[PDB]
């Protein structure tokens, strides 16, 4: 019962990343559904990583042999969670890859959108993760890499994100991306819609994907 103390670190998003996030949140786009494709691709890439590292060193699957993606809608807390057993991210990975370091493509993507590009283009510009903000007012990333502890990344945009040691449910190895869906984006909690968009845009993923439906 004694009071637990948890360390938090707050970080500023690189300037253009912040500008991109604002643009994603504040402009209307049709075709927002592609966000799911982006997150499954990231999971896919992370699963490739672990599969390859494990040929080199089999003891990298100690933290779990199965390589897969799970989708978990929750109509009670209005969240959609994408879980993989890929490589995971170290603390430095989260800080460096998800927000503090400039991406080569950001500027090109913002011009391309200002010119009328379909939001679907985001993948090609190396900034696909931020498509989460088409549908989510807040995103939490839980992650565990073999070389590090479990950490939580979180941002409601607005220019900052935080990183902290995670003291929730141990994950083993991989990444859990939790989308707190905006009020008007709850269609992404529907099993038909999720099935629909996986079939359309994510049908050549090289790992099994399971959808967990409550009831
Ligand atoms: N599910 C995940 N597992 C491990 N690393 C991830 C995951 N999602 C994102 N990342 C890291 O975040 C980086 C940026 O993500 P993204 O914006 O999709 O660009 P990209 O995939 O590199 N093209 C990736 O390159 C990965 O390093
Ligand atoms: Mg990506």
């Amino acid at each position: 019962q004694p009071m637990e103390e948890e360390e938090v670190e707050t970080f500023a998003f690189q300037a253009e990343i912040a500008q991109l996030m604002s643009l994603i949140i504040n402009t209307f786009y049709s075709n927002k559904e592609i966000f799911l494709r982006e997150l499954i691709s990231n999971s896919s890439d992370a699963l490739d990583k672990i599969r390859y590292e494990s040929l080199t060193d089999p003891s990298k699957l100690d933290s779990g042999k199965e390589l897969h993606i799970n989708l978990i809608p929750n109509k009670q807390d209005r969240t959609l969670t994408i879980v993989d057993t890929g490589i995971g991210m170290t603390k430095a990975d989260l800080i460096n890859n998800l927000g503090t370091i400039a991406k080569s493509g950001t500027k090109a993507f913002m011009e391309a959108l200002q010119a009328g590009a379909d939001i679907s283009m985001i993948g090609q510009f190396g900034v696909g993760f931020y498509s989460a903000y088409l549908v989510a007012e807040k995103v939490t990333v839980i992650t565990k890499h073999n070389d590090d502890e479990q950490y939580a990344w979180e941002s409601s945009a607005g220019g900052s994100f935080t990183v902290r040691t995670d003291t929730g449910e141990p994950m083993g190895r991989g990444t859990k991306v939790i989308l707190h869906l905006k009020e008007d984006q709850t269609e992404y909690l529907e099993e038909r819609r999720i099935k629909e968009i996986v079939k359309k845009h994510s049908q050549f993923i090289g790992y099994p994907i399971t959808l967990f439906v409550e009831k």
